[PDB]
């Protein structure tokens, strides 16, 4: 509704390293956005629930809002013209926030992934038989909750905490990594596309709509297999932006508007959309090169060229999804995902029965139940 706060910030800029002006606007509902000039909320931007810190390194007048975003830390750093213009912040910030299992229960099997904040481990529940991964994160680097109901988003299936660790247990799929399917098969077909690309689009429009939810992480490596084929988009994020690549994320996957580190929304997962079925549809990244500035400049500049082996419809949704400007993007709209969803490409998809696990999948990968380690 109303603003309580607006004005310059100097905002350190994550992937083209820079401490870039912007114009924030910080709201009564929560909401925290820094335009590049003056200029449906997310809960991505929002500072409910979020830890504020002041700091003069690396330089003065700085300040950190870090929040627990579901089972990920997500950091933000400002810096201001002198002490006076930070308390001013920090107070309008800190005045609008207003609103059965151990370790020993587990077993302790691989390691999944680890970053600044954590680790992610392969875990065997002892009472159950059951295969999760636990992350855990460190509440020395940090210094109540309801799932979402859709079956191709990462579940959690217990939450709890020791004198200094945080441990998420959530669903992992035993029927590999999408990356490992792809890397061995070369090319998906572009049906095989087409229901990967659904079940994403349905997973993400639940995100969008019913939780006002940017994932931005949209990867190849972030999509794993059911035992019955079906997707699971993954939760692993343990990244810390600043320190060793200095940003978070796969730059390959990431919109313009993300590089550019303006405003951006929705839509930059429909980006990120793009370049995953593209991938799986030419076998190849739409933007690639080795040096990362080269790279960035790619995403920005560079129009596709696309292979002549892709039909019209293909062309046309990924044309649509690869946009630059994220207003002109496919999905980039009022409408968000419902823009996809009637575009050509999914003709005769029953999008209720993607939600329902209706859509059969075309590949089954080889494993007789869930308790099958033959992926791990
Ligand atoms: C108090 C609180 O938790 N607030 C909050 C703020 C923003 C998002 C969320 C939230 C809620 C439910 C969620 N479910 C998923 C999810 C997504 C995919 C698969 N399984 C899942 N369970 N998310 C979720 C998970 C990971 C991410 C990854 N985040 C980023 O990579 C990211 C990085 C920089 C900026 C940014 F906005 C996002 C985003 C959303 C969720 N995020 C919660």
């Amino acid at each position: 509704v109303a603003i309580v706060k607006e004005g310059w910030l100097h905002k350190r800029g994550e992937y083209i390293k820079t401490w870039r002006p912007r114009y924030f606007l910080l709201k009564n509902d929560g909401t925290f956005i820094g335009y590049k000039e003056r200029p449906a909320p997310l809960n991505n931007f929002s500072v409910a629930q979020c830890q504020l810190m002041k700091t003069e390194r690396p330089r003065p007048n700085t300040f950190i809002i870090r929040c627990l975003q579901w089972t990920t830390v997500i950091e933000r750093t400002f810096h201001v013209e002198t002490p006076e213009e930070r308390e001013e912040w920090t107070t309008a910030i800190q005045t609008v926030a207003d609103g059965r299992v151990t370790m020993n229960e587990f077993e302790y099997l691989k390691l999944l992934g680890k970053g600044t904040f954590g680790k992610v481990i392969l875990v065997k529940e002892k009472a159950t038989g059951r295969y999760y991964a636990m992350k855990i994160l460190k509440k020395e680097v940090i210094v109540v909750l309801q799932n979402s109901r859709h079956p191709f988003l990462t579940a959690l299936k217990y939450s709890f905490q020791t004198h200094d660790r945080l441990c998420f247990v959530m669903e992992y799929a035993n029927g590999g990594e999408l990356f490992f399917h792809l890397s061995r098969e070369r090319v998906f077909s572009e049906d095989r596309a087409r229901f990967y690309g659904a079940e994403i689009v349905s997973a993400l429009d639940y995100l969008h709509s019913e939780k006002n939810v940017v994932y931005r992480d949209l990867k190849l490596e972030n999509l794993m297999l059911d035992k019955d084929g079906h997707i699971k988009i993954t939760d692993f994020g343990l990244c810390k932006e600043g320190i060793k690549k200095t940003f978070c994320g796969t730059p390959e996957y990431l919109a313009p508007e993300v590089l550019e580190d303006n405003d951006y929304g929705r839509a930059v997962d429909w980006w990120g959309l793009g370049v995953v079925m593209y991938e799986m549809m030419c076998g190849r990244l739409p933007f690639y090169n080795q040096d990362h500035e080269k790279l960035f400049e790619l995403i920005l500049m560079e129009e596709i060229r696309f292979p002549r082996t892709l039909g019209p419809e293909a062309k046309s949704l990924l044309s649509g999804l690869l946009k630059k400007d994220p207003k002109q993007r496919l999905g980039g709209g009022s409408e968000d995902a419902k823009e996809i969803m009637q575009h050509r490409f999914f003709a005769g998809i029953v999008w209720q029965h993607v939600y329902e696990k209706k859509l059969s999948p075309p590949f089954k990968p080889q494993v007789t139940s869930e308790t099958d380690t033959r992926y791990f």
